């Protein structure tokens, strides 16, 4: 499954950081644990 | 276009929230401002 999410803007520490977070369910939901590498898109 | 990043834990207060965060740099490159919606598919 993929998983659609709202755009918020990043914490100014995170600036560059080529990251995206998101909750332990969430991240369940799709199948990742955190390092995995994941793909946005505009919807 | 794509966001190609890496998963990271949710920051404490957006437990929940059903966001993704992303800096400037990252929500330039999709065309997307705070509040759109995007999809998050694993790689």
């Amino acid at each position: 499954k993929s998983v659609v999410a709202r755009v918020a803007e990043a914490r100014p520490e995170d600036v560059g950081k080529r990251i995206v977070r998101m909750d332990k369910a969430e991240r369940a939901k799709l199948g990742v644990s955190v390092g995995d590498v994941v793909e946005v898109k505009k919807v």
